[PDB]
């Protein structure tokens, strides 16, 4: 816990997981008579705080997420990066210092609060910024006092991703399985079901509630998933992410790749066991990727939310991007920064109401999907294909004639292509 300087800097606060980091440290500054900001990526962490700071300190600090925001007039305000960004950033509040908590998270709203945060803190007269993580750039997963880790072979009942699991392993009590993708968790969850396992599937779009509190279950799962006390976590080692390729088909592609796992990944996965009482870590691979490394496509994902969420220019975004990159000790990409910010500087004039439906529809880059949206429907033009990304143009639809102005791709082309649209040009010289 860095002392409060005399003069603005910027700190580095690497301490384990429950050394209180995101609670007794703020608690610690804020008894010193400062006000205090504590940011962190999970809506439901950031609202937990409230119950745990006045437990375990007597406080009661104000809490600014999406859904709710609870004042108290506390000097501690815990928020959300996404909160933190939508309410202006430095000028939604005067804060004496900020706690960048879990800095080491890649996720596009992470990055952006936090560049927002390194580039207008001093400016906005704030004393300390501390950029808290228990699992800083480089680190790897070391031993667990109360996890006994232990590799898969391939004799078992159940094959899991080359290697099998026994079912002895999980025939009582509760157990963890991590799959990489929700086909394979609900494959995986049928062939325990049918072999007498109570074990059910979880990923996104489901609901977690039916999971039971207590008794014998195997829940299989994503990285989506509480309090789940399992006796032991079984890990694919594996992960999908978003990533981009420069495939000049006729611009950039923003797909997925399942990767192997990172050290974050590993320890958060294999964290969900051991908490309280002893745990067992099963493992299909021994190896991990050191944490630290982010794709270009976050960048592109940055951008993105600017425009999409937070009323940022490319320019503005840069700017906080810069800061972020700017600063040593934080995750790193590849410096992509102008040219992402040409990308979308060229797409201007999207229409409104498409832009508003996609990001109400939950889409992962909404600005690009709307946009291109925009483009075919100006062109009268049908979009890409007519997966559930492009349900905007469907009202539209027998009006919609002719290839597709295919400005990227974000998913399947499945229409004829036309690569003539001034949009697409352009995009095409930033890639030159």
């Amino acid at each position: 816990p860095p002392a409060v300087p005399q003069s603005f800097q910027v700190a580095h606060l690497h301490a384990p997981t429950g050394s209180g980091k995101s609670t007794k440290v703020p608690a610690a500054y804020a008894a010193q008579g400062y006000k205090v900001l504590v940011l962190n990526p999970s809506v439901a962490a950031t609202l937990g705080f409230g119950a745990y700071m006045s437990k375990a300190h007597g406080v009661d600090p104000n809490i600014r997420t999406g859904v709710r925001t609870i004042t108290t007039g506390s000097p501690i305000t815990y928020s959300t990066y996404g909160k933190f960004l939508a309410d202006g950033g430095c000028s939604g509040g005067a804060y004496d210092i900020i706690i960048c908590d879990e800095c080491h998270s890649t996720d596009a709203t992470s990055i952006l609060g936090i560049g927002t945060v390194l580039d207008q803190a001093e400016t906005a007269g704030a004393r300390l910024v501390v950029l808290a993580t228990a699992t800083p750039p480089g680190s790897v997963t070391v031993p667990h006092p109360n996890i006994e880790e232990v590799a898969l072979s391939t004799t078992g009942e159940i094959p899991f991703y080359g290697k099998a699991i026994p079912l002895e392993v999980i025939k009582g009590g509760r157990h963890l399985i991590f799959c990489h993708s929700k086909k394979k968790c609900d494959e995986l969850a049928a062939k325990l079901v049918a072999l007498g396992i109570n074990a059910v599937a979880y990923y996104r779009g489901l609901d977690v509630s039916v999971i039971p509190t207590s008794g014998d279950v195997v829940v299989v799962a994503t990285d989506a998933l509480f309090t789940g006390d399992f006796d032991s976590v079984i890990d694919c080692n594996t992960c999908v992410t978003q990533t981009v390729d420069f495939s000049l088909d006729p611009t950039f592609t923003i797909e997925t790749t399942t990767l192997p796992q990172d050290a974050v990944s590993r320890t958060q996965r294999r964290g969900r066991t051991g908490r309280g009482k002893p745990g067992i870590y099963r493992f299909v691979a021994p190896g991990e990727r050191p944490s630290g490394m982010f794709d270009s496509s976050v960048l592109c994902e940055c951008y993105d939310a600017g425009c999409a969420w937070y009323e940022l220019t490319p320019a503005e975004t840069t700017v906080r991007l810069r800061a972020y990159m700017n600063t040593p000790g934080l995750p790193v990409c590849q410096d992509h920064l102008e040219f992402w910010e040409g990308v979308f500087t060229g797409l201007t004039h999207i229409d409104a109401h498409f832009l508003s439906q996609t990001k109400q529809s939950g889409e992962n880059f909404p600005y690009l999907v709307a946009y291109q949206a925009t483009v075919c429907a100006r062109a009268q033009a049908p979009p890409p294909s007519w997966d559930q990304m492009w349900k905007c143009l469907i009202r539209l639809k027998p009006t919609l004639h002719g290839p597709t102005p295919l400005l990227y791709r974000l998913g399947a082309v499945q229409n004829e292509v036309t690569l003539t649209h001034p949009i697409t040009k352009y995009i095409m010289t930033c890639m030159s």
